[PDB]
């Protein structure tokens, strides 16, 4: 049963797993200041990123609790009941306007919220599979975000630069793919090819297969391959499918 805790007595961690992966291993903890349960993951073998995520709380950001190096690296954050939008599209094959809407909506909110601290939190790693449901009928939160510290790739970072709009790009894309149901540029196999299709500005194929036009242009303007022209968040949200309802 219990197994660990903190170096204050705050977190326990159980002996259940509850997810395992290449890197990452999760079990059941509880914060016993809460006697609520939480995700205790441990990393195989992050000073200034801890000081952000630690303070970090918004509504659509899975909660960051602590994490400190165990003698692995261990990560308690927020526990996700519900899966993640990828599942999503799985179980129910599309995505109706009115959830597509609310949920880019509030993935936004969640991305400007990171962008706005000080200094800016940059995701860096955005995908359908790390945005998580709160429940069928409720909101989403994206997840993950200690860990790009160790497609969605904005043709800049190839060049090992990055910056907000890296977000944004990637955004465009999981928009595209909660638009379509499947894996953007799946007509390329390698990373080779996907690079070589990115930094010559050649779109996804299934960027085509976009039924909303207001949904396809907003898509179109996040994945600009000028990271200048992206838009801005501040822009997204005040364009009028995110405006109308």
């Amino acid at each position: 049963k219990a197994v660990g805790m903190s170096n204050d007595g705050r977190f326990l961690k159980f002996d259940i797993e509850i997810g395992r992966g290449s890197f990452k291993t999760v079990y059941k903890g509880l914060d016993t200041e809460t006697t609520v349960e939480v995700a205790w993951c441990e990393l195989q073998d992050f000073k200034e990123e801890a000081e952000m995520l630690k303070g970090l709380q918004h509504p659509n950001i899975v909660r960051f609790y602590d994490s400190w190096e165990s003698t692995c690296i261990v990560l308690v954050t927020e526990l996700m009941t519900s899966g993640t939008l990828k599942t999503y599209l799985k179980r129910f094959k599309v995505m109706k306007i009115k959830v597509l809407r609310s949920w880019c909506r509030q993935i936004l909110k969640g991305l400007q919220f990171l962008h706005t601290r000080t200094p800016p939190i940059i995701h860096r790693d955005l995908k359908c599979d790390n945005i998580f449901i709160t429940g069928p009928t409720g909101s989403v939160k994206i997840g993950d975000l200690g860990l790009a510290t160790l497609e969605f790739m904005a043709p800049e970072m190839y060049e090992e630069k990055y910056d907000e709009s890296v977000d944004v790009y990637a955004f465009g894309m999981c928009m595209l793919e909660m638009a379509t149901s499947e894996y953007p540029y799946s007509e390329c196999q390698n990373a080779a090819q996907i690079y070589r299709r990115v930094t010559s500005g050649v779109k996804p194929a299934s960027f085509d297969k976009v039924a909303i036009p207001e949904v396809k242009e907003i898509i179109e303007g996040c994945i600009r391959q000028n990271k200048d022209e992206r838009y801005s968040i501040k822009d997204l949200l005040n364009h009028a499918f995110f405006q109308e309802e």
